[PDB]
């Protein structure tokens, strides 16, 4: 019934406001071992962070050939191991740490970065379009409206990939109905059209206690469950799709606990959930970062990876 189970490969985001920057010392991209080891786990989804301005130095301009060349690699890595590869555009609607709105950053201008990568990526039925990561400090509405231009370029293009689109507000599941924010997601969403009728709704979920995924606690044993209910429930009434692009939980009791739960719920949900991608794996976190499930050097499993198999296998 869950179709995407899988993991963010992070790396090629890292370093974000160095443009170029320098591969293999500011950012880099995954061994191709890394999505055969995560398909050796059961996981068919592979989420690829990278940034806007790597990819297109300017804006409106030609997308960086080398940059391209990199993920087309990536991409040819996912389909040797029957992958499906998310293109996450990384960059909280912001380029060169200017937001999308601003007379510097038109919502156009993200609009001609995916009709550029749409035209690339139209015939690969592997890939997957994740228009922008955590959208913040831009309203829903106005969110909304430069979300609908991308999907519209997308369409124009021909492509009927899957584009996965998020909400303002770091995109967060359980503030999805919420106007701690502004005008909420829930409503400034309801309106968007999809032309190629193939769109999911990307919410990320994070169970500490200001939901930000910065602590290695668990509030509770079923915080997932609550959290996404709100979510699923809007989902449902709206005949809509969700893909939950970002979730983790540490290792510990508690959090094992909530991780089975939200797993579990997920399923249930299954109807509405397409699936989900755990943050993160991918070569380049430190040994204290308490939701990495890379591999170690001694190839053992990192003690998420138990459970994030069983459920990835069962789907």
């Amino acid at each position: 019934m869950l179709k995407y189970v899988g993991v963010n490969l992070s790396g090629a985001e890292f370093n974000s406001r160095k443009k170029p920057g320098t591969l293999f010392k500011d950012y880099t991209y995954p061994a191709a071992s890394d999505f055969s080891y995560f398909a050796g786990k059961g996981m068919n989804t592979i989420r690829l962070p990278f940034l806007w301005e790597r990819v297109q130095p300017e804006l409106n301009g030609p997308l960086d050939q080398a940059q391209l060349g990199l993920i087309k690699k990536s991409l040819e890595a996912a389909k040797a191991n029957k992958q499906y590869l998310i293109l996450d555009l990384h960059n909280y609607a912001t380029y060169s740490g200017k937001r999308i709105g601003t007379s510097d950053v038109p919502a156009g201008a993200l609009a001609d970065l995916w009709r550029r990568l749409a035209l690339e990526f139209k015939d690969d039925k592997a890939v997957i379009f994740g228009l922008m990561n955590e959208p913040n400090g831009i309203s829903a509405p106005d969110w909304a409206n430069a979300a609908q231009g991308t999907i519209t370029a997308i369409r124009k293009t021909g492509a009927k990939n899957l584009i996965l689109v998020p909400g303002t507000a770091y995109t967060g599941a359980w503030s999805w109905r919420s106007t701690s924010y502004g005008v909420s997601n829930a409503k400034a969403l309801e309106i968007l059209k999809d032309p190629g009728n193939n769109l999911a709704f990307e919410a990320h979920q994070y169970l500490d206690k200001d939901a930000s995924g910065t602590k290695p606690v668990c509030t509770s044993d079923s915080v997932g469950q609550e959290r996404l209910q709100g979510f699923t429930s809007w989902l449902r009434e709206n005949k809509q799709k969700g893909f939950l692009g970002e979730f983790a939980t540490a290792n510990n009791p508690v959090c094992d606990k909530a991780l089975e739960g939200m797993l579990t719920y997920m399923e249930k949900n299954s109807d509405v959930w397409l699936g989900w991608t755990w943050w993160a794996a991918g070569a380049w976190w430190k040994p204290d970062y308490p939701f990495t499930v890379q591999p170690g050097k001694d190839g053992s499993d990192k003690p998420q990876m138990a459970i994030l198999s069983k459920y990835a296998r069962r789907a």
